[PDB]
């Protein structure tokens, strides 16, 4: 399949070059897989998630996404137009409130729902987690989110946007899952995207244009951006039966274009996501 005319970060992850606009993929797009974002919501009643999506957990007094950034995220795992996995099912949880944050004891407790809520879904072809959150270094933040990836969900996870070093960062510094920088459209680093060894991954995340509140669309950044990228990515290859879950991350980094970003510090991968459909 090909999509003309699709956000740059699209295009991005099926080319084996910058500067192109078109996003090919197989038609299959993630049908049979589950992704989980877990953040301030889903808005479900957006047509370009097309009845996919579903808010399955909120911690707060309502479930709706009052600031639009999970929204945006979701589109990018699985919208129609801004979407990578353009059929795949989309489950909502509501773990920061509408000004953005969270407390770690609820993002703990949202993963801990995630690793459990799976038994609930039908998810043939496996399920990805997208956690596009953060803050500083915690122990238990890191091992809720190695417990929902040892669960056998394909956990993503945004590096963070400090322009440091992604070790003191969580859940971006736990090893086991699939930590996800940002780059641009002219394959730079973005400039405020973390790094370091326990980086996995790069994926798109300057000025991504994808679905908001209010049936809408708006261009942001971050490594927010990114992770969905991946997320989305992981569970089009599961669909295809390319990896597992559990296999994913690495399958994804094997697989990735090396050596195209600028201004990646030694230690640290240079690898960009990509879905290498060769029609
Ligand atoms: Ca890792």
């Amino acid at each position: 399949a090909a999509q003309t005319n699709a956000p740059w970060g699209l295009a991005r992850i099926s080319s084996t070059s910058p500067g192109t606009s078109t996003y090919y993929y197989d038609e299959s797009a993630g049908q049979g897989s589950c992704v989980y974002v877990i953040d301030t919501g889903i808005e479900a009643s957006h047509p370009e998630f097309e009845g996919r999506a579903q808010m399955v957990k909120t911690y707060y007094y309502s479930s709706r996404d009052g600031n639009g950034h999970g929204t945006h995220c979701a589109g990018t795992v699985g919208s129609r137009t801004y979407g990578v996995a353009k059929k795949t099912q989309l489950f909502g949880v509501k773990v920061l409130d509408d000004n953005g944050s969270g407390q770690y004891s609820t993002i703990i407790a949202g993963m801990d729902f995630v690793a459990s809520d799976k038994n609930n879904r039908n998810c043939p072809k496996g399920v990805v987690a997208s956690l596009s959150l953060g803050g500083g270094y915690s122990s238990s933040v890191n091992s809720a989110a190695a417990r929902l990836q040892s669960s056998g969900v394909m956990v993503a996870v945004a590096a963070g946007n400090n322009n440091a070093d992604a070790r003191n960062y969580s859940p971006a510094s736990e090893p086991s899952v699939c930590t996800v920088g940002a780059s641009d459209r002219y394959d730079r680093r973005s400039s405020f995207s973390n790094y370091g060894s326990v980086l996995d991954i790069f994926g798109p995340g300057t000025d991504i244009l994808s679905t908001w509140i209010g049936g809408s669309t708006r261009s942001i950044s971050g490594t927010s951006m990114a992770t969905p990228h991946v997320a989305g990515l992981a569970a089009y290859l599961m669909t295809l039966g390319k990896t597992t879950a559990a296999s994913a991350c690495r399958y994804i980094a094997d697989t990735a274009n090396k050596g195209d970003l600028s201004n990646i510090p030694f230690g640290t991968v240079n690898l960009l996501a990509y879905n290498n459909y060769q029609a």
